Parts: structure tokens; sequence; C-alpha cells
């Protein structure tokens, strides 16, 4: 079969934001409840729900009839996005043995004690927890990488995925990859909570928050193709993301990481000058195990809309033209190619930051596009000269200019063009802006 019909029909509880109220568009109906302070934020193709530590922030699932026991025996898959900032040093030694669920269907304020499930955080451990009737419980610790740019609950938007297979195992995916599992097998009948609760449970820190998407349900245990294809069925390719995985936008502050560097920085050489790569200062921890390079260092970018034309979008569309400026010092320098200006070899052309001179033609319409790596939050830059030719996608080439030292300079080139398909590649930039989920310790 279509790994789309089945996915299609085996959905039993699919949450949707449309026209900013929150409800199932499964077919089956389940009524939701949004609290007062449920809130609503970007998310990966719409916007998503985001939780705080109250008694008002929260979304009810009444289940429908239908589906009201759809799990007590049978196999069953939970998907969703989520976003869980980084988690402070200090929050790691204060509340990391605070377990908290974030999404269950277990009950707790009447006496029953939580038969069911439940998705659940305690410090960096992404916790999935099925309980049965006699109170015997089978649980997936997974535990998060320690380098947190490259981590899973570290402010990014991560997809999940956790199957359930009554005859053997229970498996978490992450981003379509398998990352943990138990078996399920001894466990009796699920005599769950008629409601599924999106809330911070018996969280301590009263400034944890949490983002949630696509809230899914199936009726079987998925298999792998099936969660890959469901993976990427979200990355809607034509809206550009930021590193965190929301939505890129038009007169915003960014940092530039090359993917392929992600230990660099951008710096500039000066005012009127070229850019280069510096290595960045980073954090480590060995008591608490994590580790990360530190953001928000080197130069600032901002992304202008550079013709307007009708309807004007606060997010940049792949393929939209642009002028890309470094914000420095409060003021906004543009960065091009100068017409006969330095390059390496006739063909890496130097950009150049607020480049002036009189007489000399300054090449600065850029494209925004996302070429390749549909996955991974980057974007690439086409820059064109007024013939409407293309001078190359930005990159950086190894070299040295006058008497400087021999450094990666930031570029344009059409060489690019010739390796697209390549794993990893030169000209792929991810975009950071500043964000309260990311504080450098
Ligand atoms: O804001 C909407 C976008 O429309 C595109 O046509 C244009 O190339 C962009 O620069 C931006 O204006």
């Amino acid at each position: 079969e279509d790994i789309d019909v089945i996915l299609k029909k085996s959905t039993i509880l699919n949450l949707d934001i449309n026209n900013d109220i929150i409800s199932d568009i499964s077919g089956f109906n389940s009524s939701v409840i949004t609290y007062p302070d449920a809130q609503l934020v970007p998310g990966i193709n719409g916007k998503a729900i985001h939780l705080v530590n109250n008694e008002e922030s929260e979304v009810i699932v009444h289940k429908a009839m239908d589906i009201e026991y759809n799990d007590m025996f049978n196999n069953f898959t939970v998907s969703f996005w989520l976003r869980v900032p980084k988690v402070s040093a200090s929050h790691l030694e204060q509340y990391g043995t605070n377990e908290y669920s974030i999404i269950s269907s277990m009950k707790k304020h009447s006496l029953s004690i939580g038969s069911g499930w439940s998705v659940s955080l305690k410090g960096n451990n992404l916790i999935w927890t099925l309980k049965d009737s006699a109170g015997e419980v089978r649980q997936i610790t997974f535990r998060d990488l320690p380098d947190k740019f490259n981590a899973y609950l570290a402010n990014k938007w991560v997809f999940i995925t956790i199957t359930n297979d009554r005859l053997s195992s229970a498996n978490l995916y992450i981003n379509g990859v398998l990352m943990g599992s138990a078996e399920i097998t001894g466990l009796g009948a699920i005599r769950e909570d008629n409601n599924i609760t999106l809330k911070l449970d018996r969280c301590n820190n009263n400034n944890q928050y949490v983002s949630i998407d696509k809230f899914r349900i199936f009726c079987k245990a998925l298999n792998p193709k099936e969660i890959e294809k469901l993976y990427t069925s979200y990355l809607s390719i034509t809206f550009l993301r930021d590193f965190w995985g929301n939505p890129l936008r038009y007169d915003t502050e960014y940092y530039l990481i090359p993917v392929a560097s992600s230990s660099k920085d951008v710096q500039l050489k000066n005012i009127t000058d070229y850019m280069y790569l510096t290595n960045a200062p980073s954090y480590t921890n060995g008591k608490l195990n994590i580790y990360y390079r530190r953001l928000y260092n080197g130069l600032k970018f901002i992304i202008k809309r550079y013709t307007p034309n009708n309807e004007i979008d606060s997010f940049v569309k792949s393929g939209d033209f642009i002028k890309l400026y470094v914000s420095y010092n409060n003021n906004e320098h543009i960065v091009g190619y100068p017409k006969d200006g330095n390059a390496f070899n006739n063909l890496d052309r130097i950009l150049r930051v607020g480049y002036n001179a009189p007489g000399i033609p300054l090449y600065k319409k850029m494209e925004a596009v996302k070429l390749r790596d549909l996955k991974t939050y980057s974007v690439q830059l086409k820059l064109y000269d007024d013939k409407n030719a293309s001078l190359g996608l930005v990159g950086t080439h190894n070299g040295q200019i006058g008497n400087d030292p021999n450094r990666d300079i930031l570029i344009a080139s059409n060489w690019y063009f010739n390796h697209l398909k390549d794993k990893i590649l030169g000209c792929d930039w991810y975009f950071v802006p500043t964000d309260e989920g990311w504080t450098n310790d």
C-alpha cells in the first residue's frame, strides 16, 4: 500500500491548529478544551501549542467514544513535534531528579494512581511510561546527547514517535531514528483516563515551559518506513527555517553559523572589507555531563525584502529575492560583491560589507533558497549581478588576502552547484536568533 493511506487510515487523533483554534482533524471528532493560559506560538508548519507551569495552561482532549478504549490491549503509536528549552546547569542541579509529565492519559486526584501512559521529562531525560491495571510498569528512559548544539531536548523542534507492540516492545524514535526501547510483554490491560491531558504535571520549576504540535495517535505500531515518511511529511520546503526550526523572518537579527563547520562563528575584518570564520568559545560541565559551543557571538545579520510587489509577508520564502545586511552598532551595512572585485582565481568572489567605492557597481541582490538537506534547519544564499547572472552560492574559501593570516573567507561561487548532493557542503548556513530557551551557562 501507500505510506500515506495507512498513516491517514490508522490516525485516531490528530490535533491541528486552524483559525487560532485547536481541534481534532482525525475524523473522529474528539472534543478538545483549551484552558485560558495555553499559548499559541510559531511551529513547524503553522502554529503550535505552548504550555507554561500553572493550572490555567493546559489542553484537554476528551476521547470520543469510538476510540475510548483503543489502547487497552491493542498496539498504538503516539507522535508529536516537541520543543524543550535547554536546561540551565543550575536547573539540572536543582530539579534534576524532578520527574514531571507533559502529556498523559493517567489519573491522579481520585484514587486510581495512573494506569495509562505518559510522556515525562526528568532533567535531560525523555521518558515514556506505560502502566497497567495491576500497577506493573514499563519505561523507556532516553538520555539526551551531552553536546547541546546537536541534542534533541535543547531548544529545537524535534519529531517524537513512540510505537508500542503489545507482543514485543515499545520503541522511541527521534527525527525518524530509533533511540530507545523496552520489552512490554508482561503488561496486562491499560485502563486509562477518558481524557488525554497536555499539561505540566508535578513540575517544581515555576518557570518551566514546553511546546508541542501535531499531537497524533495511530491505531498500530508504525514501522520505520512509515515513521520516516510521516516525519518528512511535515517538512514543507517553501518556508525557510531558523536554527530552532521556527520560520525565518525578515527584519530580525540572526547569527550565521556554517553547517559544515558548526564550531565556527563569522567575523568581520572591517567596514568595507571581508568576513571570515573564527572558533566559537564553548561551555563544559564534567559533573553534570553537558557541553556545547556557546551561541550568540560573532556577526549579526538582517534579511530585508528586496522588493514589495503585492503581499508583504513577515516570513522569508524559498526563492524570495533579498538584501543581506550586517547589523553592527545600530547601523546596517549591505553585503555584496563589487564589479571586478578581488576573487580567488577569477571565480570565488570575495564578499564585502558596506562597500561604497565611487563609480563601481555593487552587486547585492541575493535569493534565499532551500536547495538541499531537507531535515536540517539551514539555508543557502545565491548572489546575482545586474544582468541577473549567477555570481554563485554564499560559502567560504581557504586563502589569504594581502598580508592577512590564512582564513576561511566568505565568498560567492558557482562551484557549489556541481556538489549539491554531497553529504556535507560549505554553502549551507544556520540562522540563529537569540531565544529565551537557550541561555549560555
Ligand atoms: O515580503 C514578500 C516577499 O516577496 C517576494 O517577491 C520578494 O522577492 C521578497 O523580497 C519579499 O518582498
